[PDB]
């Protein structure tokens, strides 16, 4: 029985972000090239899934964050975490 | 407790996709930049991992499927989801 | 039981990962455009996940193992696995 993750990464630095799935809420942890440090993304969740993808330098994520049939977008566009538009029927 | 989700992004648009494996089938929600919708995608499955690249505008998609110890991959080229090549010995 | 995957690509052959936790052990499946073969990882995990990026032609991996609350981070950057600063308190 075991802690879950995903994990995304973008630019040569490079960038990355690793979120955990611990007893029903989901943290992160991030890399810019100088360490390890706890990152702002804080949501319920006992599954977690991100994708990420560049506009030019601007970093865009997406984390999908489950809970019993209930999956919840949250997304990064360079300023804070947002509700996304995500729906599904489960 | 919880379904299961993998997501992969491409372009600036972006276009996601979410696969979510819910009680031993996985299911696939798509954007495109215009709403959510449900894929074509459907296959068995109690786990689910994605991978993707483009060529030029030309997405190619690779969902990974498991149940017990068989994965199977699935394979879009824009041509619909086909059989692909991945065996493993689990 | 059902085993548990995660999936990364690069390039556009493309070279294609598949890291696979099965009774405790993490293992890798890998295609670079001949046929599916067995790579080197292989470590202690009960859940996995994956990234990649290119640095011109050489590509950088990160797995992420977790067995409980520990999440391990395994390196590849062009000569062989190596454990990786990555740290939590799970
Ligand atoms: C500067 O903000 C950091 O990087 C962003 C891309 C997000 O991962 C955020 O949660 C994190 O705190
Ligand atoms: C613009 O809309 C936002 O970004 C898209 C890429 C999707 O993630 C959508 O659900 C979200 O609300
Ligand atoms: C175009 O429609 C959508 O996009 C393809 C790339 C696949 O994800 C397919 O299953 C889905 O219906
Ligand atoms: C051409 O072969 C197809 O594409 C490769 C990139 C692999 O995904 C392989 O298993 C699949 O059958
Ligand atoms: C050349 O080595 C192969 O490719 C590397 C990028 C790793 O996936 C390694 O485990 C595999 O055996
Ligand atoms: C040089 O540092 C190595 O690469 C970074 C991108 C991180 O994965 C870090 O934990 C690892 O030790």
């Amino acid at each position: 029985s075991s802690v879950q993750t995903a994990a995304t990464s973008w630019g040569t630095v490079p960038s990355i972000r690793v979120y955990t799935a611990n007893n029903g809420r989901i943290t992160e942890r991030c890399w810019d090239g100088k360490g390890w440090y706890t990152g702002a993304f804080n949501e319920p969740g006992d599954n977690v899934s991100v994708t990420s993808w560049l506009v030019g330098s601007a970093i865009h994520i997406r984390v999908y964050a489950s809970t019993g049939t209930t999956t919840t977008e949250w997304c990064w566009d360079g300023n804070g975490w947002t509700r996304g538009a995500y729906t599904a029927t489960n």
